[PDB]
């Protein structure tokens, strides 16, 4: 299990901090001399500063994310994508109205993963809610993170 933390903004430039773990697949596929497609289960709890809509609000959220993990040695980048569910604190989180506390996670990321197991990137995440519960206005947090295996 890896920890991270991240920190980052939203669209509406507030600040978001994130704190993370992660459980490695232990699977690989389509493994070539260019690298393989991974992934890992990730679970976060957020921080949303306040804005006009809500103060301060949390979010628990839980996603497998797909990596594909370019080869290297003591720096292997990698891009990642996927998708999870969220519960927040409330329906109205920074200058947001999400219409319901649960919402889906949509995420996609970068970053090097070094020898040691550690790992820095950026990742840009948007919740909402597929047009479930109006008005829907979504949320994002783009930020950088840095994970170190536990
Ligand atoms: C002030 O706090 C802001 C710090 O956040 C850094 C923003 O990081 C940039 C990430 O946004 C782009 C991510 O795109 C993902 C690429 O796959
Ligand atoms: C939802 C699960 C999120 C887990 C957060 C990880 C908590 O560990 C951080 C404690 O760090 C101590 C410094
Ligand atoms: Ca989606």
């Amino acid at each position: 299990a890896d920890v991270s933390a991240a920190v980052g903004a939203t669209g509406q430039s507030g600040m978001t901090y994130r704190l993370g773990l992660s459980w490695d697949w232990d699977k690989s596929w389509w493994q070539t001399s260019t690298g393989r497609l991974t992934g890992y289960w990730d679970a976060g709890y957020t921080y949303w500063e306040g804005g006009d809509e809500g103060a301060g609000k949390h979010s628990l959220s839980f996603a497998p994310v797909f990596v594909y993990e370019f080869a290297g040695d003591s720096i292997k980048p990698f891009i990642e994508a996927g998708i999870g569910v969220a519960a927040f604190s409330g329906t109205r989180v920074g200058d947001q109205n999400l219409g319901s506390s649960l919402n889906f996670e949509d995420r996609i990321g970068a970053g090097l993963k070094f020898a040691n197991g550690q790992s820095v990137g950026v990742r840009a995440i948007h919740y909402s809610n597929a047009g479930l519960k109006q008005p829907n206005d979504g949320i994002e947090s783009y930020s950088l993170f840095y994970k170190i295996p536990i």
